[PDB]
């Protein structure tokens, strides 16, 4: 019979109080948070958006980040995400969520390959849905370093967007989680600021994520920022460069310092969508160093 | 002692066509002329409060078409700037948003402690009860100029009294300052010379009212005012008499002289 | 009637399990730490070792400053510190546990005034004895950077000894809290870093405090650490210095950077008792430029 | 609604020599600039009132060595002017 479709739909959120817990093993910790917010995409081909589904993740979790910084383990008892609709219901294409249990592989490459992912669900962008992913028994250690993501992540979710038209709303919706993790073990709390060289050693939080590339003036380091936020980061060169740290796709960069020999910089960048990040240039692959970053 | 209960009316959000969300702050203090245009003057008469009730409202103004959302949050800690990404905002307690063709609300629980009313030199955390946080986000360039209106239900309990506040801010360019926190000064040298320009933190009619004691390079000009009449005359030991009308926060006129911290006079009152 | 006196006690401790739970208003956090060892003192008057109470204090509390940081105000509403004796019973001297409500006196110069203060108890450094501080019903703001310790902090330990001889144990027993706290409200994670100005402007836990001193070659000011660990500092001078980072009286102190106009320093301090830190030499009081410590 | 309890300052009275009264009249309103010089930026917020209670203290200044009187009187007609001989002042009522 007849279906209305009205103008548009209003989701009131409420920020809901987080239900913590002790067990024998440690606690059990319940919440929500948001991830991002999806974008317009006026092409036919698929634009993807990756949220590594792991504690101590600060582009995924922002509070529960803090609390698993305590504990060695952790276990995803239940977790569901949501997508809640900002845009008015005259708007085309699609959002699809799918949740990839390997968190290396790289997201699909066109539309077909992206439906065939167990799981994947998806909608206008106008209406709301949930995407509830089958959890399982097993340990995983909390990320604390450079290892391989098959033995750390859960998963890794897959956020697309495509077909919308010219004259379309910017902005289409946002990811909300829902979950319920099983912490457990414990140890003295550890210090949120990624540390490491340029050898591919890495300590701490994934805040960066350096990937060279060569260029004609020298190999080119991108430090790009899986987070949304506030971030400074110290540089120490052993070996003079060709360039210090320049602006490469972020918003509101400042450095204070020089590029020199035994020099350090220290520039307090702002990201405002996550993948963006700075640059610098050397002539020598694998350059000798330091660098910190740090969520200020 | 005296409570008195009402409803007023703090700003109207605007259109945010960027991606970077924009928050708007409020402080909760009866004595703030930001957030207060009727509680400030009989705060005045006061120095002490205690929120028995509070609660903010968001009245929609867009189309039921328009994109985006925004967001009413409360900060406990009147001291702590605002957020810098949406996570943290959402992650406050009480955080309640919506589209911005609806309205929706935000109530706040208030404890049993009295604070002093704000003078402006005392320690936020001590003398305010928090803030308030406004963010909008996500709206395209076919959207409507103004989303909504904020709105704050309150019902205040003044205590003690005292003599009253003086209404017309009083001050001295580059100096002493008395009076309600209705603008404030900045100087930045420039080609010209230094440039003194004030920004309101009100929003309503004013009037400036200047005396230098010096020829000044230039006279009151508006900056980015929505209206702007003067009816002075610029030159030494003259006066400048002038008014500003202020739809944003942050709207004000400026002036040069090209010498730093000019001797003369000023005066604001929100007419 | 006959007491003896056994040539040493031992005190078996065993770390608990922190009971979390969750209520109306927050959450309450229930825990042990430990604070610091008593050192011997061969003179008569005391010795004292201060720690302040108050959640998100890196020198009292180790794992409670993660938690307090997603939460705004606390309640101590059952503290107690205890000590453990591990030297033998032929020790000399004595040991004063004494909890002063006003966290910015200094502690007392002569032992008499010692004794006055409400609650002070003591005993000899071979047996163990337990000082609990009675509470009351009032919140407060968790540090969040300068503000009057009057404001904020519920209150601050003292520790003394004295009366010891010269062959006696080199350490005589060591704190340990024993905490109830009840965090309210909440907020977006905040960093853990604190940073600010030499102009006396500090935001974000209290790891360094600093003090100036007139000298002949110019003022210095002292870094001092009020915790105990590994720490960072990253300097940046606006205005030449007349030297960079020296290793005042910490342990295990490099620095990889230069002394110079617009110049930048990082220096991975390491403290080994609370007290222990840096210097800096300049000619200008109150200089320009910033400073950043961190846990790493 | 709201209710306010206040103590002001109407003005400070001054010596006449001549025997005659000499008459300063203060219109109660909340208002009335000439009386009341705090509750007129909260009357401006409100259209009505009502006086619940009211009273006039004259609290003395001079030394104990002046001769003369001072008196005070309530007229309930605001537009009547001010009696013209003393036996008219003191008729009205509660005058003291």
């Amino acid at each position: 019979t007849r279906l209305s479709a009205p103008v548009a739909l209003a989701y009131r959120e409420v920020s809901t109080q987080p239900r913590v817990s002790t067990a024998r093993d440690g606690i059990t910790r319940s919440g929500s948070e948001l991830i991002t917010t999806l974008k317009k995409n006026t092409d036919t081909e698929p634009k993807y958006t990756t949220a590594v589904l792991n504690p101590s993740e600060p582009g995924t979790f922002n509070q529960l980040i803090k609390e698993a910084a305590q504990y060695e383990k952790y276990r995803f008892t239940s977790l569901r995400f949501r997508y809640s609709p900002m845009s008015p219901s005259t708007t085309g294409g699609k959002v699809a969520l799918a949740f990839d249990r390997d968190a290396a592989k790289p997201p699909p490459n066109d539309l077909a390959s992206l439906y065939n992912i167990e799981g994947c669900v998806s909608s206008v962008p106008w209406t709301g849905f949930i995407l509830t992913v089958p959890t399982d028994s097993t340990d995983r250690f909390v990320a604390d370093g450079i290892s391989d993501p098959k033995l750390v992540d859960f998963g890794k979710l897959i956020m697309a967007t495509y077909g919308q038209g010219a004259n379309d709303a910017a902005q289409l919706g946002e990811v909300r989680v829902e979950y319920t993790v099983q912490l457990k073990n414990r140890t003295g709390s550890t210090s949120d600021a990624q540390i490491g060289d340029f050898a591919g050693v890495k300590d701490g939080p994934r805040l960066v994520s350096w990937s060279k590339t060569k260029g004609t003036a020298g190999w080119e380091h991108d430090c790009h920022f899986l987070g949304t936020g506030n971030f400074s980061l110290t540089l120490f060169y052993e070996k003079a460069p060709v360039s210090g740290l320049e602006n490469a796709d972020a918003s509101d960069f400042s450095v204070l310092g020089e590029a020199a020999a035994g020099s350090v910089q220290w520039a307090g960048v702002k990201v405002a969508e996550r993948g963006q990040g700075v640059k610098m240039v050397t002539t020598e692959e694998q350059p000798k160093g330091k660098w910190q970053a740090l969520r200020i």
